């Protein structure tokens, strides 16, 4: 399931439990920007899935301060669950930084993320 | 600030508690989409923003199963909170649903969403 | 409808022209970022909507190079354009950068861009 | 360099010429979507990219109306081409679809490809 550890094609590190309540919890180690350590996330995904071999949608969020840092941003990462011995968690992701408000057409990086899931 | 009761364009209603160390915690109603009723959200606030007129980062996620209906998809919102007289969030969101991988081209939507504290 | 100069919430100017066949050809100008006067821009829309009160589908690109200024980046700009007393055309856009492999993740900024012909 | 042709990872033939001025023209053949045969494309690039290791950024748009099907949609893709004897395009895309007022929250499809350049 999703419950795990999984890495990204960044190096980036993802634990996570996932709630029979549809939950999501643990912590996020980005392996590039302005972060260090471990950060809180939270997030949700549909705990009754499809069983007709669809994904399983959720997604997460981090802000990106920890007692040792604060970029004063936060990421989302929304995607798929993609089950089986190959497990995957195919993302695309938004990364919102705060600006002024001159500044807020620049404020927000989008990207993907690969994440597999390590044993 | 940022706890309260928001509004986007689209009238959704958005509840939603910022908890002191950069949790958010609430319910999510959407106005429009394979929706009803009121969902959980979670998400996490930069709970110490800058201090030079920078807004407040944040994000949340909502996963479309209640008690009434499963969309079987996910949306998140990434934005920022800008406080004033009228405060506001201004985000981007990504809706993703389930789908086969080999229709995962077109698994995720992509908007916009603005929300206020007037009701509408 | 979409031929024209259009103007966006940044105050950045797009002039266009529509070709009959799907060709968008014209210039913009930036009123924020790493810029400075007219660029190139070309792009393609649907030139036969849908007669059902639906939006026309459109989309362009700018390379922020032009004789004053190289910004090494793209932006392009995907969209409807919505006809009517007061004619919109409501896109999201992407801008990348030239960036090394290492620091692609941070390449793309997102955002959303509304046009109408009201000058500022 | 870009003139020639790519393919992406659903299959989909991307035939583009880079001008002199900058211009991008040519034609894309979809593997998936509401979509047959060849449409045409125009785009823009930096024709003066820096050489430091960095892509050169690019952008191109596909109305996906030909002379045998009208999607009513565009999409455009926005990246940077990685030059090389393994040279790439990476790519995100946003696919807007025409809409009415009250359907255009839903619109707007994202996604990226990656493209590698035959011969
Ligand atoms: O620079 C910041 O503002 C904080 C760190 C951001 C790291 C981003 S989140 C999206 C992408 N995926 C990763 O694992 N790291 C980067
Ligand atoms: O249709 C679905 O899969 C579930 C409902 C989705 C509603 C979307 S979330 C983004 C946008 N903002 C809203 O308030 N509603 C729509
Ligand atoms: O800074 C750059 O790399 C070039 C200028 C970018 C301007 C961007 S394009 C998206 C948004 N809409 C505008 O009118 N201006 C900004
Ligand atoms: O379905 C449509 O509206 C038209 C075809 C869309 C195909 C999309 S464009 C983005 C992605 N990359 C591809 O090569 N095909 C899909």
């Amino acid at each position: 399931g999703i419950t795990g550890t999984w890495y990204n094609q960044l190096g980036s590190t993802f634990i996570v439990t996932a709630g029979a309540d549809g939950a999501l919890t643990g912590t996020y180690e980005a392996a590039v920007g302005n972060a260090e350590s471990r950060y809180v996330l939270t997030g949700r995904y549909d705990s009754a899935p499809a069983t007709d071999g669809s994904g399983t949608a959720l997604g997460w969020t981090v802000a990106w301060k920890n007692n040792y840092r604060n970029a004063h941003s936060a990421t989302t990462w929304s995607g798929q669950y993609v089950g089986g011995a190959e497990a995957r968690i195919n993302t695309q992701w938004l990364l919102t930084s705060g600006t002024t408000e001159a500044n807020a057409w620049k404020s927000t990086l989008v990207g993907h993320d690969t994440f597999t899931k390590v044993k």
